[PDB]
């Protein structure tokens, strides 16, 4: 499994003129090891991004709507998204789950959508304080997972990767150490093997989508289960390529 | 009050090549009278509308959110709207209302965060098809409208432009007349000057959003409140030149 690592740049960075800034930084890092590398960013900032993102990473959207056009005022579409070359989308991180207030049967249907027409997804789960505490993680990821998998055609799972997000650590004042990280990746991984087969599992990238940082993610990184980041705030800093290259790690 | 035509794509069209070849066309379009016209794009389109559109028109988001900036995957801002010279958005969309269940707090929050920013907003109203059998639109529009005026900052009402959209007769299997426009524009207005002045009033373009085609803009046009359109499927076509021209009849 070829290390993962996307940057998510959320709703940042404020002007086209940053954006680009940034994007000349990224094109003069020096990539150490083996690693895949996908940026994602606004949908404003994608054109830009597209044409000047180094050619060896990819780029991202941080989300599509369930169509392909239509009757949607402000929703942005995976054929909009592919006409530009984007080959990637993020699906079902926590800030949309919880802010834009997505469920899962929105997120499988724009899962199901996405691969069918060509996209690779990463599609973030995770539990929240409650079951955390609860001693409840790995049944709540189930039925997160449980409710992707059937979007997910024949043949697509090559291109779905998995991004753990331990919420319950996010705004709580709880932290997440890396035995969590591991942990909660293996029960997906686990979940996988269960459900859709072996090969399947030991394929499919599982990505940690917590708080990493220059200082954590090689620890991280040399989990067994854990393939990569979804690197938050980092990705908007210098530390990103840290992070990119802890790859040797794993 | 000059007249105002806002063009408003929606989730289309599919490709940048497509959305290219509409600004092409309406770059040719012979406007004639006086009129103010907006068009409105999705998100991954405006670098490309900003760029290319005729200099005497402006380009408008279809959405934002309320902060500048932040831990809000796959949102678009003001902030980065504004880096590229655009000065408009839409905002409170039915569709928005509806599919992705924008609450009027949400709304409110947005066109304070928008106007103090230097944006000017085209903030829709409308009500459903219950309280239209009920006799009880004025009062919803009014609600809609008494959550709307806190938001609006002094000195900015000359940003503000209001777009009824009669959602009662949106995939319900009724139609609106003629009538039935000028009467609720009229009831924002009286609305409007009852609550915030006359002066405010008879200056805040309200606009007609429900069908509007070319077989009925210079009758929808002729009523004395209705002071414009945000046009849906029309925006896509080459009859949104007859809207837009539809202004001499006004
Ligand atoms: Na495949
Ligand atoms: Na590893
Ligand atoms: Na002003
Ligand atoms: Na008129």
């Amino acid at each position: 499994r070829t290390f993962f690592v996307g940057g998510n740049w959320k709703a940042n960075p404020k002007t086209v003129e940053e954006a680009e800034k940034l994007i000349e930084m990224l094109n003069g890092a020096k990539v150490e090891g083996n690693v895949e590398v996908v940026v994602a960013a606004p949908f404003g900032f994608l054109p830009t991004l597209q044409q000047k993102l180094r050619k060896d990473w990819k780029v991202s959207a941080e989300n599509v709507f369930t169509k392909p056009n239509g009757a949607f005022t402000g929703e942005v579409t995976v054929p909009m998204i592919k006409s530009f070359g984007i080959e990637w989308t993020i699906l079902g991180h926590s800030e949309r789950r919880d802010i834009l207030k997505e469920d899962d049967e929105f997120l499988a249907a724009k899962a199901k959508f996405a691969l069918e027409n060509g996209m690779k997804i990463i599609y973030c789960c995770g539990e929240h304080l409650s079951e955390r505490e609860a001693g409840k993680a790995s049944e709540f990821v189930s039925a997160q997972i449980e409710k992707m998998i059937p979007a997910i055609p024949a043949g697509k799972w090559d291109d779905v990767v998995i991004a753990y997000e331990p919420i319950w650590a996010i705004g709580t004042g709880k932290v997440a150490s890396t035995q969590d990280a591991q942990e909660m990746c293996k029960v997906i991984r686990d979940i996988l093997a269960a459900k859709v087969g072996a090969d399947i599992a030991n394929k499919v990238r599982i990505l940690y989508g917590g708080s990493v940082k220059p200082n954590n993610c090689n620890e991280l990184a040399a989990c067994p289960d854990v393939d990569g980041f979804l690197v938050g705030g980092a990705s908007l800093e210098p530390g990103f390529i840290n992070i990119v290259n802890s790859n040797v790690h794993s």
